[PDB]
């Protein structure tokens, strides 16, 4: 149901966020986004060195507040007691960002059931938990799950079986999610990130010579992801490359959804 | 470029507007709506007895003017001076709607030359001409081009082979000048509108014997083709079966263009 107005700072002033997966990467350019436009901000991942460093640039270059709190998003009790703790900290939830993901390589696939399982738990069954647990404030702001994807959580790729598993079923939970709730008269809006390849030291330790493609900033991507998500989108698409960035809609989809969205019109 | 403002009536009053082939369904739609709305029309058509019908239920209805000219878009000649003459009329002119067309029926093209002719000169030549003569008033007012055009104009049906030929050239020729003015810094506005089957009696009775689903109002249409007019859209869709609506579009396209722009 995305929003009919243009992106501008102050939509996310006096926010109040959590960015996940915020201690490198495209987590930690988002929190420091937030923080430019004077939202509180609450980030997490499991060291807590890295969170603190991240939590000062915050807070110099803007931030309403930020906070961190460190933990494995490999266990769930710690995923539903961060957001409590969290929506405390700040008084209340307008956004949520499910960035994070297990460590990952490339590599061929033989036998790796514990990476397998790992992803799905991480990197999937953590963002329900998360989602399930701010659901509540979030519905009493009107706000906002965005979820970060990939290529790979759209096309088939070779290095990455357990990862692409991982990303295909969020767009599947939180697709199949976002129509219960326009039916359910939920006002929260659901956006999904489709990232191509994007220039993060992990990334890049991961493809530097495998993969040829050029990447994108890391800061740019992320200001995508802010906005795509203040403007309540469903999509965001972000690739160095334009061909790509138009490839990955798919309308098939589109038609068939808004046909079978009425082989039913029953509670 | 496109605009995500919202259709008011009044986005039209004052606005210099041409309908051609008025005298009949759609057209006299689109003109009855533009006088309901009041703008200044000039309407073309061949039939002058109806194009006076036209003339006047337009001024029982608000127009800032009404008045017609009557001849065949066969003539090259005719079609260049109508515009000047609508031209003068009105001292300027922002909307040109194409619409006018041949007697078509369905039938299995076997030998007709002519009608391939006749087709290709009244529905896409001429309103060739009608573009090239209208553009420097279209130029000094940042006007709209509104081209009328059928499911027909995007995909193969059988049966309307001289037809869907005129429909087809006419994407192939506005589309690229449309992209030659972009890359241009030209302020003209090309609309195509792609529709279904719509219930006027030229189009029901050629259509007579053909399992086609309802046929949806030349109101709302007409209403349509002027809406997405007004609003600048590159294309406009309207079919009732709402369906097909979605996939007559082509994404597939949009992408290619892009890329070697
Ligand atoms: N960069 C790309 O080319 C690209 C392309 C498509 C999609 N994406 C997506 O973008 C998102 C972020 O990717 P990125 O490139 O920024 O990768 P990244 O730099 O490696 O992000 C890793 C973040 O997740 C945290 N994390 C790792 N394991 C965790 C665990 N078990 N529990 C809690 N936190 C954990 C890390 O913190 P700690 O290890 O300190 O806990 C760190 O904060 C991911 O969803 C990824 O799929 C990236
Ligand atoms: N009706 C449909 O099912 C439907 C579906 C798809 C597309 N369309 C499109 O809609 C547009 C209008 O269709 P319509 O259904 O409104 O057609 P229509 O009812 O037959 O109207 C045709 C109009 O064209 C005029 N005309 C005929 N020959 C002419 C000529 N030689 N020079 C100038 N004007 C001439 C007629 O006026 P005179 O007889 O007085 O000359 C009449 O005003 C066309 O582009 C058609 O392709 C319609
Ligand atoms: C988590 C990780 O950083 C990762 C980055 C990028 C994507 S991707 O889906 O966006 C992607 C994009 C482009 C291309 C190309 N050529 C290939 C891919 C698959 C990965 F190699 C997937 C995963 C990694 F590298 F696996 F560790
Ligand atoms: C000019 C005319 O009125 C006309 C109407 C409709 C279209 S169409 O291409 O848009 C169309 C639309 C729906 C369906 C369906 N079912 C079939 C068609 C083809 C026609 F057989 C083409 C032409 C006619 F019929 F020829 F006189």
């Amino acid at each position: 149901q995305p929003l009919n107005e243009e992106f501008r700072p102050e939509m996310l002033q006096g926010k109040k966020v959590i960015v996940t997966g915020a201690s490198k990467g495209i987590g930690r350019e988002m929190a420091y986004h937030l923080a430019k436009m004077g939202a509180h901000v609450v980030v997490t991942a499991r060291s807590k060195e890295t969170l603190q460093k991240v939590v000062s640039h915050c807070l110099e270059l803007g931030a309403a507040s930020a906070h961190y709190i460190a933990g494995t998003m490999e266990d769930m009790t710690f995923a539903e007691q961060f957001v409590a703790q969290a929506g405390k900290l700040m008084g209340g939830l307008d956004m949520l960002i499910l960035n994070h993901i297990t460590n990952t390589s490339l590599n061929l696939f033989h036998d790796d059931i514990h990476h397998v399982r790992k992803s799905m738990e991480v990197n999937f069954l953590s963002y329900v938990v998360l989602t399930v647990a701010a659901l509540p404030m979030l519905k009493q702001s009107n706000g906002s799950i965005v979820v970060v994807s990939s290529l790979a959580g759209k096309v088939a790729y070779p290095m990455v079986a357990a990862y692409s598993a991982s990303k295909f079923a969020l767009d599947g939970f939180f697709s199949s999610i976002r129509k219960e709730y326009s039916v359910s008269r939920v006002n929260v809006s659901i956006t999904l990130c489709v990232l191509g390849l994007i220039d993060t030291e992990t990334a890049m330790k991961a493809v530097s010579g495998i993969v040829h493609m050029q990447a994108a900033p890391k800061e740019e991507c992320a200001l995508e992801i802010i906005k795509g998500g203040a403007l309540r989108q469903e999509e965001v698409y972000y690739d160095s490359s334009l061909w790509t960035t138009l490839l990955i809609r798919n309308p098939s989809r589109k038609i068939l959804e808004f046909l079978y969205s009425t082989s039913y019109n029953m509670d």
